[PDB]
């Protein structure tokens, strides 16, 4: 969350 890749 707040950041992308595999889901962050």
């Amino acid at each position: 969350p707040x950041v992308x890749x595999k889901x962050e």
